[PDB]
């Protein structure tokens, strides 16, 4: 059965719930969990009215999200493919219930200072339907960041991390995420001077530059185990590919062409795409604390000048940690 939505959120923990993003498919609230901070990710499913612009998922096209998250959830705890740049996923649950006021209270507190493009979540009726997602708290997405980081070298410790990160998913899932835009990239700071990974069995490091690196939301994302591939079929979907004001919305289309709009197909070139969409906003789109007038800073800029230029011709991720210039 659903449970009542007080039995995954109780007062205190509403209480503490503060909007920290959205999407079509989710509104995502950061609160505290046994003293211990949380992100929630709310999804209306199964119910008959339009929300954000779309029909709600059924719980058969949210499941892809369900066993993706908890696949990638264990790549931190495995050791011959072994990588803590995802995102941990600590429970899953059906709740039933209108939306809690509380939660209304942190959406409009968000949609005050930042703005939203979502519908305000204040029409569901008490028979709704919601899956409740909690994950680790991962920190601030990169697009918040732009104007924070240190100097292109933190970016080059980023590109690093995502890089691994994404070998190591393709090594032991074929892992693509197919919609790494740069809300999809979260920063914690860390006291780790050196960050950790194994790829089919070698363990090697990354200098964290302070950060610590997760990729987040799998909703358009694609694995397999065993045979059995999961993933999100929008070799049907029309919107997806007429995006434009945002290299962002090349991909989609970049993508379609690499896989023939077959999306059960495993094609990692995909996750080169992105990272270099990633690139591109590192170099045209950031503000750094120290700018480029060191030796240093413009041999790094060089350098990401240089894999910018250089990557697509790459075939994975895996290729790219292994081979590139930029990562020796
Ligand atoms: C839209 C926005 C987001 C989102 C923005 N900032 C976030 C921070 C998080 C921290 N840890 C774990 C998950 C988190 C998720 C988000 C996720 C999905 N769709
Ligand atoms: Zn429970």
């Amino acid at each position: 059965g659903p449970v009542p939505f007080s039995h995954c959120l109780p007062t205190e923990k509403l209480q503490r719930c503060e909007k920290i993003g959205e999407g079509v498919f989710g509104e995502v609230f950061q609160t505290i969990a046994d003293h211990t901070p949380v992100a929630i990710k709310i999804i209306a499913i199964e119910g008959p009215d339009l929300v954000n612009g779309s029909h709600q998922k059924t719980f058969e096209e949210i499941l892809p999200e369900i066993i993706i998250s908890k696949e990638l959830s264990l790549l931190s705890g495995e050791v011959c493919n072994r990588t803590e740049g995802f995102i941990g996923l600590n429970s899953v649950h059906c709740v039933q219930g209108s939306y809690p006021p509380l939660l209304l209270k942190a959406w409009d507190h968000y949609n005050s200072t930042k703005g939203s493009a979502n519908d305000r979540p204040d029409f569901f009726k008490d028979d709704q339907l919601f899956i409740v997602l909690e994950f680790e708290f991962g920190g601030i997405d990169l697009e918040q960041m732009r104007t924070k980081l240190s100097s292109l070298a933190t970016a080059k410790s980023i590109l690093h991390q995502l890089t691994a990160s994404l070998a190591v998913a393709e090594a032991s899932l074929r892992f693509e995420h197919r919609d790494l835009h740069w809300g999809n990239v979260l920063l914690k700071k860390t006291s780790l001077k050196k960050l950790h990974y194994t790829l089919n069995g070698k363990s090697s490091t990354i200098p964290s530059c302070g950060l610590q690196v997760s990729i987040i939301d799998y909703t358009l994302s694609r694995l397999e185990r065993d045979g059995i591939v999961v993933f999100c079929d929008v070799s049907m979907d029309e919107d997806l590919f007429t995006g434009d004001g945002d290299y962002q919305f090349d991909i989609y289309r970049l993508m379609k062409k690499e896989n023939n709009n077959r999306w059960g197909e495993y094609h990692p070139y995909s996750n080169v795409l992105w990272l270099h969409y990633l690139t591109d906003k590192m170099l045209k789109q950031m503000t750094f604390k120290t700018k480029c007038n060191t030796p240093a800073m413009k041999q790094i800029k060089r350098k990401i000048q240089e894999f910018h230029r250089t990557m697509l011709n790459f075939s994975s991720a895996t290729d790219l940690l292994c081979q590139h210039s930029l990562f020796k």
